[PDB]
């Protein structure tokens, strides 16, 4: 048996080896919605007990004997194994979005517990274990969550670019008057994007129905694209900003928003406001095409 601090080092290592495995995982007509969430919670509590136990113990001297450490390490692994096992009990059946969140929480826990084991060898885990009650328990709430995560991301991008522009002086690495002028539409387009996600969230909130696992997953899937579009768009705005690239990215975003809106209109979630959001969006893009025509002329 190795050193106690050495033994933990290996526990940590052995722990991270799971992350890849948990990312991709095997998984039912008889599925206990409530019995599931009960077991997972317990799983979590147990995990954090072990974290606490190890923490208090390896905080003081002398350290435990090598065999004592061996037991501790096992308890930790057992607690982790048991938790993952519960995760693996959740059927894709219940929602891809739902499963992603449980999966991510599961990984967070595993990774946290690994971080701590390293640290002890020389509060991610506890926080991670705290999360259990918070995480959604049906694909509707999961979708809602995912949607607000998007709204927020877009909102920040907006703010960043806006501050960015403001601070711009009242050669390269600069913004031209032309650059400045073309930024205006791009920014509204981003704002319209947020407007879109918020509209979608709202409709899902008001009309979404837990049963519609597939459609919820659908609306979420396309919704998620809005953010990287925006991200790509923003990144090309900053200098040196190629107008050609801005035009392309803008068009990508538009196509996305529209695809998002279209999928929402067909879902069980539909009502209107969508047509005039599309008016705003078209006007932005039209304005962007116009500010940028000389690039695509010959």
């Amino acid at each position: 048996l190795a050193s106690p601090l050495e033994q933990l080092r290996h526990l940590a290592e052995e722990l991270r080896l799971l992350l890849p495995r948990v990312r991709v995982g095997e998984a039912t007509e008889e599925f206990n919605r409530e019995m599931f969430w009960r077991r997972l919670n317990e799983a979590a509590v147990t995990v954090s007990r072990e974290a606490t136990t190890l923490t208090i113990v390896f905080s003081q001297l002398p350290l435990p004997s090598p065999q004592e450490t061996q037991k501790f390490c096992e308890q930790v692994h057992a607690a982790i194994k048991a938790f993952i096992a519960v995760y693996y009990l959740l059927p894709k059946d219940q929602g891809i979005t739902l499963r992603k969140l449980v999966r991510g929480a599961t990984l967070d826990i595993v990774d946290g517990m690994a971080q701590l084991m390293e640290v002890l060898s020389v509060n991610s885990v506890w926080v991670a274990c705290q999360q259990m009650p918070q995480i959604p328990r049906d694909n509707k709430a999961a979708a809602l969550l995912m949607l607000t995560k998007n709204v927020d991301f877009v909102k920040d991008a907006h703010e960043e670019m806006e501050q960015a522009v403001e601070e711009s002086d009242p050669q390269d690495l600069y913004w031209s008057e032309d650059d400045q002028e073309l930024i205006i539409p791009c920014l509204a387009l981003v704002r319209a994007s947020k407007a879109c996600l918020k509209k979608i969230r709202m409709l899902v909130a008001e009309n979404g129905k837990k049963d519609q696992v597939a459609q919820l997953d659908d609306i979420v899937d396309i919704s998620d694209e809005i953010s990287p579009s925006v991200d790509d768009l923003a990144l090309s705005i900053y200098p040196p900003m190629s107008h050609l690239t801005v035009r392309i990215n803008s068009a990508k975003l538009v196509s996305v928003l529209k695809k998002a809106l279209e999928i929402t209109k067909a879902s069980h979630v539909t009502p209107s406001w969508i047509p005039l959001l599309i008016n705003a969006i078209d006007h932005c893009m039209n304005r962007i095409k116009e500010l940028t025509q000389s690039e695509l002329e010959l």
